[PDB]
């Protein structure tokens, strides 16, 4: 829904998506990329 849990460390495009948008970065947490969408 809002807060995507990936399943990445070095993750930059999930990370430059989540700041063009404007939200939160949550990137290698447990080898996983939460993007707040």
């Amino acid at each position: 829904g809002s807060t995507g849990p990936q399943t990445t460390c070095q993750a930059a495009m999930c990370e430059a998506g989540c700041k063009g948008l404007g939200k939160s970065m949550e990137s290698c947490q447990g080898d996983t990329c939460k993007c707040k969408a």
